RNA sequence: UGGAAGUAUAAAUCGAAAAGGUGAUAGUAUUCAUCAAAGUCUAAAUAUUACAGGAAAACUGAUAGCAAAGAAGUACUGUGAA
RNA sequence: GAAUAGCAGGAAAGCUAUAACAUGAAGAGAAAACGAAAAACUAUGAGAGUGUAGAAAUACAUUUAGCAAUAGUAUCUUUCAA
RNA sequence: GAUUCACGCAGUGUUAACGUGCAAAUUACUUGUCAUAUUUGAGUAUAGGGGCGAAAGACUCAUCGAACUAUCUAGUAGCUGGUUCCACCUGAAUAUUCCCUUAGGAAGGUCAAAGUAUUAAUAGUAUUGAUUGGUAAAGAUAAUGAUUAGGUGUCAACAUCUUGUCAAACUAUGAAUAAACAAAGAAGAAUUCUCAGUGUUAAAUACACUUCAGGAAUUUAAAUAUAAACAUACUUUGAAUCGGCCAAGUCUGGUAAGCAGGACUGGCGAUGCGGGAUGAACCGAACGUCGAGAUAAAGUGCCAAA
RNA sequence: AAUCCGACUGUUUAAUAAAAACAUAGCAUUCUGAUAAAUCUAAAAGGUUCAUUACAGAAUGUGAUUUCUGCCCAGUGCUCUGAAUGUCAAGGUAAUGAAAUUUACUUAAGCGCGGGUUAACGGCGGGAGUAACUAUGACUCUCUUAAGGUAGCCAAAUGCCUC
RNA sequence: GGGAACGGGCUUGAUUGGAACGGCGGGGAAAGAAGACCCUGUUGAGCUUGACUCUAAUUUAUCAUGUGAAAU
RNA sequence: GGCGGCACAUCUGUUACAAGAUAACGCAGGUGUCCAAAGAUGAACUCAAUGAGGACAGAAACCUCAUGUAGAAUAUAAGGGUAUAAGUUCAUUUGAUUAUUGAUUCCAGUACAAUCAAUAACUCUGAAAUGAUGGCCUAACGAUCCCUAAGAUUUUUAAUUAGAAAGAAUUUAAAACAUAUUAGAUUUAUCUGAUGUGUGAGACCGGUGAUUUCUAGUUAAUCCUUUAAUAAUAAGGCUUGGGGUGUCAGAAAAGUUACCACAGGGAUAACUGGCUUGUGGCAGCCAAGCGCUCAUAGCGACGUUGCUUUUUGAUCCUUCGAUGUCGGCUCUUCCUAUCCAUUUCAAGCAGAAUUGAAAAAAGGUAUGAUUGUUCACCAUUUAAUAGGGAACGUGAGCUGGGU
RNA sequence: AGGUAGAUUACCUGACGUUCCCAUCUGUGUGAACAUAAUGGUACUGAUCAGGCUCUAAGCAUCUUUACUUCCGUGUUCGGAUGGGAACGGGUGUAUCCUACUUGAUAUGAACCUACC
RNA sequence: CACCA
RNA sequence: CUCUUCGAAGAAACCA
């Protein structure tokens, strides 16, 4: 919900209690040549209309929010993952 | 297509070379290896339920075995394919 | 009786072929890279004797053996993880 | 593109005949119509997601909301019907989990057949001992709510002492029936001596675990009842089944139901026999082929044995 | 003697419906200058209307005559002689990098914006006041989306209540 | 009467002489037809539509090198 | 069946039967959230209410004493828990973190998810013992494939120095041409022959030693793969999160058929029949009263007990390889809960006309306008113009008006 | 006898009064510093002037409560079993298990380690 | 606020 | 999800 950024924890390289940079971690751009993709677009080829299921049913409102805990001091990046909140806002 | 950042063919556009192709993960570089496309022919080993001529059978024995063991694709039906 | 190559006999049958390979002898890992002993331990357990007695069969005591199986262990190979 | 009759034609009515017909659409009378948007022959043109239609999804060789014919094709079916000799032995299911699942499947339970092990590997039972529960009951100025009246204190009110009646979503208390342990398996006990490795610890000779670490002597088969060696423990492979129905000194919805749905058990299904006249379930009792005898439920005026 | 429907002559479900259904003349709408419009074909110096030429060809609604066709362009259609940088493709250009690649800029129609159009699909309700006793409301106002059922006609082959 | 709750067969009764002719339409839950109403099936077909995915026709831009000028 | 609802994933009490399991479209409610504090810890305090006092101030404002088992509060539904707290106030803090195990709950003893017990780090609070891996407990949620983020420096190797200890290394037929040198030609991004050499070579004589190892430094490279070798981009691996399937073990999906078709079904509706009888119809018991007086001539409220299957419901047992589904016409029979005629009793029965009741079902119980109607409502006639059953009698009896 | 620590957690609680303090405990005095809050009331620290007034501890009462016992009462209910009776509803008999509320009688704590008296 | 029959 | 305007609109997009 309301969680401040500048947070005091554990940091795995370091082994010890270092001061931490909280943000909020966003899905990144779709890559145009992972396999995956790669895949499909050969598949969409040709005639056949749609070869791949859509969702179209959501029925989730909310989604999970995931918090990139980074190491001020050596860069390791922490994901941590909170319960579903429907308001979410980076404190002080 | 098993060929997955394209294995093969074709169409639109483009289009080489004091050669070059390939080493299947796209890219550039330097080595290495192995070949040298875009013309042609070529016996032998392989297939065969057309058809013809033979030989065999833990096959059927006239409601069976081919649809047909007699003038059987005949008699008979349909405008006709059948 | 992998194709296949021979033998007598004339044979869709029979016999012979130091043989490619298939499954297995070693297992883990996605892969690179690896690749098993403290010549094991503990428990219960199959069998064999000897003596005494009832007295017919059979029952008690003692010495020895420790297979199969089940469980638990030390050790060893691989894996981030047994 | 007036009114009518006739040769012809159609098909309004009888909802007549016929309706295994004369006929896979016909007959009789009645009616309408009977030349210019008329009737009709032959030739010719239009073809199946096509044609043709003064439009009815009508017609396209008795075939039309997509002709006929052959091939793919023995199309697919969780649905329906059938599925072929005898005797003998054992003998079920309607729980649970998941499915685009609800007329069907897979894991699992019941069941069969094979193959084993001397086997810390018996119990749908009772007793004794220590427990667990919150049902039936009970209570109602005992907590929470409901509710009738009467005294006393300062109309009412509020206190206080009685009184009558209550609760599936109230409770102090709390059974009967039940649930899970113990009644001697590191292998049938106990004691004495000896005793090590780790750790706990202030340190240990305490304590914990180590086959009641280990080792050796002495004593020893005892520790509720009952039953159990074709006992007990299973292992592997697999079939069918998961539409259920009934009874009741049981319950919930409903006015009730041969209604709907549950808890425990026994049945029917899968089951004949004796009795209730007859009856899937009730009562007695479960079945190799028979002879004789006592019996069961229930009967003994006749049908009908007594 | 009247009522309903169709104006009339005509056609129709071969084999249960011959009619109020279809057709019809009349009215009206749309597009097209012919190298066109409609439209058959896989293609085609291919084919039909077309041996044609707007008094024509093609596509539709209503259904003789008389009388009348009310209001609405908001939505969905269709159209425009309209505005430019709202959104829109492959491409084209440029930058980086060793190169693939990546990034940026620019591009048509279409939709969106604006106007026209109902004999285009269609729609034609609410709320508040008000007339000298009685209600109503000729007349104001006021939004939802644009307009508020006009001339007529009726328990109608159209009205539940309803015999 | 009970039974699948409307028997020709079963139980208990009523009652019965064998073969039949012309009629008739109560019954044989008479015949004709794998219900056509209803439901189910992960079975279809005709038709409609901004249901999903597509496609012919239509349309728009780029490419496909005629010469000779002129501007951008 | 549809429309409605979600009993489809899920929590609380009760049904529910004092172990576990446990039904209905049973009952009363709840979830798809909320929280940097409402997480962790330390300290202090005690809440609701009542009595008595205190200016405004009153029943509700704030203060004080006394009693005060929670009658308050604890994010939320309900049920549990809680008083030197789990409530209220203050203060510090981020354990709401990393890694590895073993179990328990649903359970098929699968996954997801949840609940715990430990170990190794690094921390928070407190003087300390302890406590802390989110919320006092029971709900608050999610596969394969795909996309998108975070992680793989600890260590292991090669090279060159310094030191040290162990090491013959296999054995006769040769082309690539890097080159040097000439010969024949050419001007061009110039080539074409042949002769030497090394490369490229390998047969050591107890000792040299090529070669590997060890130590201490130093330089570099370091998670695996892109398969001839490397490099920087790119891509693929391995582990863990997030993007979601609410039909919640998880397809990508609008209607209408009256023109319809097929496989089936009494597992399932529309008609009889069967159980029931709320509803409909009919009949009783009691006696507050009405009936000028008078409960009972005739009625009987408030309660209450029955019968029928002639209405409508409720159910789904029989029939879906078919039981012809309304009404009328024609015809026979049956029931009595009797409308008339016959015989009786009673009256608030003078006569006449009526009303209540008993025996009795052998005989009778009509004609028409409107409507397909059953039903109804009218006009008459009659001694009366009663109510019903027979597969809602009766379609190989008719009709086809309705459906 | 008292004080510290407890284990059982009302036989230990609650109300009305009563008895000592000789030690101990408590109440009692002060605010300088540690420390404390609005308040030296709390908590903190320094002390010993006085006092059994409260606490605490011991005892009283036809005391509420609480804990054992009988009784309630083999009464409620209950497991097994009829071709037992009843039209239903419900209720026997047999072989068995057996509460609760209430009332009456009793009690109003027992006990462990250390120091001091 | 009542669909099929 | 993107771009654009005034928590509302317009164009375009769509493999868990």
């Amino acid at each position: 919900v309301v969680v401040p950024k500048t947070r005091k924890t554990y940091c795995p390289r370091c082994d010890k209690h270092t001061p931490h940079k909280v943000s909020q971690y966003k899905k990144g751009k779709d890559s145009l040549h992972v396999q995956g993709k790669r895949r499909y677009d050969r598949k969409q080829q040709g005639f056949g209309g749609q070869t791949k299921p859509v969702f179209k049913k959501k029925a989730k409102t909310t989604k999970k929010v995931v918090l990139k805990i980074e190491c001020t001091k050596c860069k390791y990046k922490l994901q941590k993952c909170l319960k579903r909140c429907k308001h979410f806002e980076l404190g002080n």
